[PDB]
Formats: C-alpha cells, structure tokens, sequence
C-alpha cells in the first residue's frame, strides 16, 4: 500500500478501504475514504483549470480544523502545489508577512472567511478564494468561476520555525517527506483501517495534520473533527466514544486540560485505546502516571520538530517494547546520532546534540544559506536538543541548548525541575527558567500555578525541590501565579515567562 508520495499513497488507501470511514465532522459529516478521495480529485481539477494554480505554485489556506480545510489541503498538495496553512487569529500584519515570505499565489478560507487574512491578501493583490461543503451528492463548492502526476520532490508542505529569536525560517516540505513520515508513523503505532481519533490539536502545525490526521488516512483508518473546529474539554471525550476512537495524541498541556477534566466532571465510563500519544513538549512522568491511571491506556511520548515533518523518535507499543518515562523512545524510519560539539558520535550516556538524517527531514530553510550551513552537514539536521542515549537506544531529552542553566559551570535542565514541579500535590502547572546572575552567571528560577482552592507559597516549592533535587539544581525564586501563557500549538515558551518575572 506504500508510495513516496502522500497522495500516491493516500489513492491507495482510497481504492483499497473505499467504504470505510475517513473523516467525520461530530454531529455532521461522515466521509468515506473513496468519497474524500473524489472530493480531493474535483476541488484540485477545479484549482488546476479555475484557479490558475500550477506545478510548484503555493496556496495559503487559513481554516478552523474543519473539513474544507482537509478537503482543500490534501487538494493543493495534489494539484502538485505547495500548502501553506496559517494560524487564523493571526493579526493582518502577521498574515501579510507569512503570505509574502512564503510567496503564496493565493489565499483560500471557508466562505465565512477570515477579515485579517483577506486584508493581508488584497493588500498583496493575492486571489482568494473560498471552499464550502454542502450535501453529500454535491461537490465542494469552490468561489471561483466555472493525469495528474505528483512527484516525490514536488513542494506540499510550507511552514515556518516560531522564529522566538530569530526571524521565522521558512520550512519547506515535500511529497516525499510527508510520504516518509506518515509511513513512520503508522509503522511504530500500528495504524490501521479499524482505528479511529479524535482531532484535538490545530492542524497548522505538524503535529495535529500528521500525526493525527494524515498518518490516519494513510493507515484507512478514521478521523473525526470536533464539531466548533478546535479542541474542547467538554465535548471531547463524547465524541472519542460516539465516533469508536481507538488512540489520540496531544501535547503535554493538552493532556493537562483533559486530566483536569476528568478531576472535575469523571466519565462515567471511558472507552478502551490502544494507545495515548504525547508529543512537542517533555511529558513529566507524573503526567504520564496521571493518563495511565485515568484512562487506562499506555501513554506513549514521541519526539517531533517542524524540520523533521514531525516523528524523530517514540516509545514503541508494548507489544514491541516498554515505554520509559522521562524518555522520548527510539529513532522512527530514520538515522539518530548524539554529537559532541566537534562533530563526533557519543557512546551511550554520553550528552550531546541530537541529529537526524531521512527522507523525513527538510531539503533546508528557503533562501538562508547561513542557516543551512549551520544547520545541515552530509545529510545530518541538528535538532538543537541535547539528549543521550540509554543502553537500549531510548533517547532521553536534556533540553534546548539555548535553554540549558549554566550555574557557575553546572548545567541544570529545566525539563527535570518541571517535572518535579509537577509532582507536588497541589501545583497544576509549573516551568523552571534561566535568569541572569552575579555569582553564578546564571540562575534557576521558576513560576507555579496551584490547584484551585489549595495555597501554595515560594517556601512551600523550594522545600519541596530540595527534598526532590540535588541543591544547585534548586530553583531560588518562586513566582506564584494564576496563568501561564501558551502557543496556539499549546506549549509554553521559558524566555517569555521569564521575562515576564524578571525586570
């Protein structure tokens, strides 16, 4: 069933599992694999002839996660054109930048449309368009009037890095690497076409489009949408059970939400998974413990970037192996070494830069030579992580390299300290952050978020700490606070909180 291109594979999969459930929008739709399929084939039949849209071309789109937008992605990238999906609360400023770095050649919506985006595009003079689905014996209607071969090597996938110190790096992707990591993915879960999720992540990011619903309709398995486009605490597990889910996968802060979910309002009974994913950010083993508790399924942690079409690494099943915690798991579909700074392999447990080679990872950032140089050498991609390899090849992260706290020569991870943070009994959320200092050049400081109707002081943490971690690893100061800022991705940047702390 395998191909080097998605949408190669992905008509595999239609002819193979045609009456079997693709994509369902809760309470609404219930697409088939051969009915999505012939979808995708009419709206990029319509870009092709209608919209102007030609090989290598990109076309932006800004959606909620609802079916037009999968509908209209997988319709670009078949068309041989280039997808570009944008966070849609991004500000006409934003949007203007994102549409011309990225030269997009068009902007599609939903007919309810998205004001800033279309300002951005008027302003660039980029057409745009809007996709709306109707009945089931209607084709997507499309807002413009009115033998297809994908290459491997053809552009699909266009995103960008966070860009937090630096300028955003464009991200190009390719057929063949979407191709490599939706097999990947379905390779170390097991999908297959009797497997079922539920959508809980935006799909502008690689985590959610592959992991979540890509790497689904490559396995015939099925995919279900919430049904206000965005993931929902209340209605989430509704549908897992309405719509036969067999695993999800979020992001630890997702996974948080949830757990606190199931505190305040307990199913009264929880469907069986298979599995429960965790990805983009360290799962703290407690959380992991919490999940598996809860919920009842093992909880795997993979480890993924933008650069990499999301998987690098993951926990295996346990029907292959264990699952460590505080561990990322084993390299999927790719090679995986740990580098010193002079660019030699390190023995196990032995730090280093975690690097990666595959028909997964990037060809190279568009148009920044620097980068490249810095980033890629013989086909190896620095991640930017410092990790080690355990006796059996499970991958444990240390940090951001940039995030490391150098005490006075000693380096302190602040994913360790999270974690236990996290394990205190009446803290909800918590992150352990680099400040600058006199003595030590730099400090470990920290910001909590207690439990709701618990108090928890300064002391309370350090004395914790202290009784949880060797002394310099302490954090010296203590904000207690009620929030703590997140991505739309939903992951918390460590600079900005300390920042926010610190002057």
């Amino acid at each position: 069933m395998d191909s080097d291109t998605l949408s190669g594979l992905l008509e595999n999969v239609a002819k193979k599992f045609p009456d079997r459930r693709a994509l369902s929008v809760s309470g609404k739709f219930n697409l088939t694999h051969a009915r999505l399929h012939d979808l995708i084939e009419r709206a990029a039949s319509r870009l092709v002839s209608d919209a102007g849209i030609k090989p290598g071309d990109v076309v932006a789109l800004t959606f909620p996660n609802t079916v037009e937008f999968v509908i209209m992605f997988l319709a670009v990238i078949r068309a041989r054109a280039t997808a570009a999906p944008l966070n849609a609360a991004y500000t006409a400023e934003e949007f203007e930048f994102y549409l011309s770095d990225s030269d997009s050649k068009l902007l599609l919506t939903s007919k309810e449309g998205n004001a800033p985006a279309q300002e951005a595009a008027s302003k660039l003079k980029i057409s745009h368009v809007t996709a709306t689905l109707l009945d089931a014996g209607s084709d997507l209607v499309l807002s413009v009037a009115d033998e297809l071969v994908n290459h491997p090597d053809d552009g699909a996938l266009f995103l960008h890095t966070s860009g937090t110190t630096s300028r955003p790096k464009g991200v190009p992707l390719t057929q063949l690497n979407l191709a490599s990591s939706v097999k990947n993915i379905k390779a170390v879960y097991k999908l297959t076409e009797s497997d079922s999720t539920v959508i809980v992540l935006p799909l502008f990011h690689v985590h959610g489009l592959l992991a979540g619903l890509l790497s689904s309709l490559g396995a015939g398995a099925a995919v279900t949408l919430p049904a206000a486009g965005r993931f929902s605490a209340t209605t989430f597990w509704p549908d897992m059970k309405k719509y036969n889910a067999t695993w999800y996968t979020a992001v630890p802060t997702i996974h948080q939400i949830i757990l606190d979910r199931h505190a305040s309002h307990p199913e009264t009974e929880y469907p069986k998974l298979r599995f429960i994913r965790s990805c983009s950010a360290s799962l703290a083993p407690v959380i992991l413990s919490r999940l598996e508790e809860a919920f009842g399924a093992p909880v795997l942690e993979a480890y993924a970037m933008t650069e990499a079409t999301h998987l690098m690494s993951s926990n295996p099943l346990p029907e292959e192996g264990p699952h460590k915690p505080g561990s990322v798991g084993k390299p999927v579909g790719q090679e995986m070494a740990i580098l010193n700074e002079k660019g030699e392999i390190q023995e196990p447990n032995n730090k280093g830069e975690v690097c990666i080679r595959g028909p997964n990872v990037t060809k190279g950032y568009k148009n920044n030579p620097e980068a490249n140089k810095a980033g890629f050498e013989f086909g190896w991609f620095h991640t930017g992580d410092i990790g080690y390899f355990d006796t059996d090849g499970y991958l444990h992260l240390v940090g951001r390299i940039k995030e490391l706290i150098n005490r006075g020569g000693e380096k302190i991870s602040p994913i360790e300290v999270d974690a236990v943070l996290l394990t205190h009994p009446d803290v909800s959320q918590g992150v352990a952050f680099g400040v600058p200092d006199e003595k030590y050049g730099e400090e470990i400081n920290c910001a909590v978020i207690p439990r709701e109707g618990t108090t928890v002081t300064e002391e309370d943490i350090k004395a914790f700490c202290k009784k949880n971690l060797a002394a310099f690893k302490v954090p010296k100061r203590v904000f207690i606070t009620d929030n703590l800022p997140k991505t739309a991705s939903g992951k918390i940047q460590r600079r900005i909180v300390a920042q926010h702390f610190l002057e």
